[PDB]
RNA sequence: AUGGGCC
RNA sequence: GGCCC
C-alpha cells in the first residue's frame, strides 16, 4: 500500500532477531542455495550497504486508485462472484459465539492457544493465556472491554510487525527480502471469526474449482480431484503475482467486502466494518510506527481467504476489461492466497491482461520459466501450485503433488533444536511423492541417527488416503 | 516470530 | 511440531 506518516516513539517494540533455524546433517550433504533469513542488519552474510529496514517496507509503493468506471466493474464482478459463492455455501452466516470462536468448529481450527497475542498486549509483558481462557473457550475482562468497542465500532488498533524466521533462497537472503509478520491483537482475530467464522467454515469444506479456493484443501487426496478437472481445458495458466497482499488496493478491497459480506447473505452488519479495519493499518516495528493505506495484513484471521476471495474477482475483472460478453463459466480457476491456477478453452491472452491487472494495482507474470510472455497451450501437468507440480502415479493412476527435490533438500537441510524427527516424518509425507530412488536418496544423510519411515508404508497410506477403493482393488 | 489450511 | 500460503 502507500506508507502515508512515519513517526517516531520512545516505546521500542523488539522483533525477533537471530535464526532458530540451525543447519542439519543434511546441510552438509546437499549444499542448498538456500538459508535462513536475514533477521539482524549486522548480518554478515548479507550485501555491503544494504540496510534490512528499508528492504523490508520496499513492497509498499503506493495505493491504486481506481476511476469511476472501473470501481462500478470491480463491483460488478465482486458481486457475481459473491452470488456464486453464497449460492455454493448457503447464506448461514449468523456470528459465532464466543465459545466456538476460540474452539472452533467443522471445517475451521481452534485458535492457537500459545501464539503471540499482538499489541498492547506485548507491550505489557502478557500470553494470549492471560487474555482468554482457551480449555472452556471464555474470555477475560481486558478482551470484553474490546470486544464491546468492536461492537460499538469504535475500536482502534496496530499492527506488530515481526520478522518471518524461515528458510530463503541465498539471493534473497543476501538482498534483505526478509518477508513480515503483521501480528494482530488477539481480540480482532476473536472477532473477525466470530463476524465471519461460519463462512471460512464453508469455504474450507466446499473447497474446489466451483467456488475457486483450494483453501481447506489436503493436496495428498484433492490432486486427483484438481488435475482431472484442469486436464479437461485446452490452455492452462500458472499466473505469478509480486506483493499481491501488499498490492490490493483500498478501492479494492473495500468494494469487496461491500458486496461479499452483505447482510442480505447473512452477516451482522460489522461483518463489513472489521474487515474494513484491515485497509488502514498502523503497524509497530522497533521505535517506528508506520500508517499504511491499503493492503492486506498477513495476521488476519481470514487472510488466505481474503486474498483468495479477491484473486477470483481481479480474474473476472481483467478479462472483462478486455473482452465482451465474459461470465464465471467463461473460464475456470483455483486459487490459494496469491497462488493461482486458471484454466480455459477460450485462446485467452493473459500478457493483453497485464494493464487491467496494473489498474488494480497488481502485477502478473507468468511462472512458466521467463518466456518473455504467457503462451498458449499449456496443461496442467506444466504447471504448479502450492509448491507442488501435477504428476501422474505409475501404480495407481492418480494425479500426486510432487515438490522439486531441490526445494524439498532445502527443507530438509533446516531445523529446529531437538524438533529433527518430528519434522522427517513430516517432510516424509511430501517426499513419497517424488518416488523410491529420490525419497531414499533425499533422506540418505538420516540413516542410522533418525527414523525414517519407508518408502512402501507412505505409499500405501497414501493410496487408501487419495481413494480408498483403489487400496482394496489392490487386493481382490 | 503469525493468520489460515492440511499432516 | 512440520509444511503450504
Amino acid at each position: 500500500g502507500l506508507i502515508v506518516d512515519t513517526r517516531d516513539v520512545e516505546e521500542r517494540v523488539h522483533v525477533m532477531r537471530k535464526t532458530k533455524l540451525a543447519p542439519t546433517v543434511a546441510h552438509g550433504v546437499f549444499n542448498p542455495e538456500f538459508g535462513p533469513a536475514a533477521l539482524s542488519n549486522k548480518d554478515s552474510r548479507l550485501n555491503e550497504g544494504v540496510v534490512l529496514d528499508e528492504v523490508i517496507f520496499s513492497k509498499h509503493k503506493g495505493d491504486t486508485k481506481m476511476s469511476a468506471e472501473d470501481k462500478a466493474l470491480f463491483r460488478r464482478c465482486a458481486a457475481d462472484y459473491a452470488s456464486r459463492l453464497h449460492s455454493v455455501l448457503g447464506t448461514a452466516n449468523a456470528p459465532l459465539s464466543i465459545y466456538e470462536a476460540i474452539k472452533g468448529v467443522d471445517g475451521l481450527d481452534a485458535m492457537e492457544p500459545d501464539t503471540a497475542p499482538g499489541l498492547p498486549w506485548a507491550l505489557q509483558g502478557k500470553r494470549r493465556g492471560a487474555l482468554i481462557d482457551f480449555e472452556n473457550g471464555t474470555v477475560g475482562p481486558e478482551v470484553e472491554a474490546a470486544l464491546k468497542l468492536m461492537e460499538k465500532r469504535e475500536y482502534k488498533f496496530a499492527c506488530q510487525t515481526f520478522l518471518k524466521d524461515e528458510i530463503r533462497s541465498m539471493e534473497k537472503v543476501r538482498a534483505g527480502k526478509t518477508r513480515i509478520v503483521d501480528v494482530l491483537p488477539v481480540e480482532h482475530i476473536l472477532y473477525t471469526r466470530m463476524m465471519i467464522g461460519r463462512f471460512c467454515a464453508q469455504m474450507h469444506s466446499n473447497n474446489g474449482p466451483q467456488i475457486g479456493s483450494a483453501v481447506g484443501c489436503n493436496p495428498d487426496v484433492d490432486w486427483q480431484r484438481f488435475g482431472t478437472h484442469f486436464a479437461q481445458y485446452r490452455n492452462v495458466w500458472d499466473v505469478d503475482y509480486s506483493a499481491f497482499d501488499a498490492n490490493h488496493c483500498s478501492d479494492a478491497m473495500n468494494i469487496m467486502f461491500e458486496e461479499v459480506f452483505r447482510t442480505e447473505f447473512g452477516f451482522h452488519p460489522n461483518a463489513e466494518w472489521i474487515l474494513k479495519t484491515l485497509v488502514n493499518t498502523e503497524h509497530a516495528y522497533e521505535n517506528k510506527r508506520i500508517t499504511v493505506e491499503g493492503g492486506i495484513p498477513s495476521g488476519c484471521s481470514a487472510t488466505s481467504i481474503i486474498n483468495t476471495i479477491l484473486n477470483n474477482i481481479y480474474v473476472l475483472y481483467a478479462l472483462r476489461r478486455h473482452y465482451e460478453g465474459v461470465e464465471l463459466d467463461t473460464y475456470t480457476m483455483i486459487s490459494y492466497g496469491d497462488d493461482i491456477v486458471v484454466a480455459s478453452d477460450y485462446d485467452l491472452d493473459f500478457e493483453a491482461l497485464k494493464p487491467h491487472f496494473k489498474s488494480l494495482g497488481q502485477t502478473i507474470t507468468p511462472a512458466d520459466k521467463s518466456d518473455k510472455g504467457f503462451v498458449l497451450g499449456h496443461s496442467i501437468t506444466d504447471v504448479t501450485f502450492l509448491k507442488r507440480h501435477f504428476h501422474m502415479d505409475y501404480g495407481t493412476g492418480f494425479y500426486k503433488p510432487v515438490m522439486a527435490s531441490k526445494t524439498l533438500e532445502a527443507i530438509l537441510s533446516f531445523a529446529r533444536r531437538g524438533t529433527i524427527q518430528e519434522k522427517l516424518i513430516s517432510v516424509a509425507g511430501l517426499a513419497v511423492h517424488s518416488g523410491p530412488d529420490e525419497y531414499r536418496r533425499l533422506f540418505e544423510p538420516f540413516q542410522g541417527l533418525f527414523e525414517i519411515p519407508s518408502y512402501r508404508s507412505l505409499y500405501l497410506r497414501w493410496v487408501n488416503a487419495v481413494c480408498g477403493d483403489a487400496a482394496a482393488l489392490a487386493h481382490h
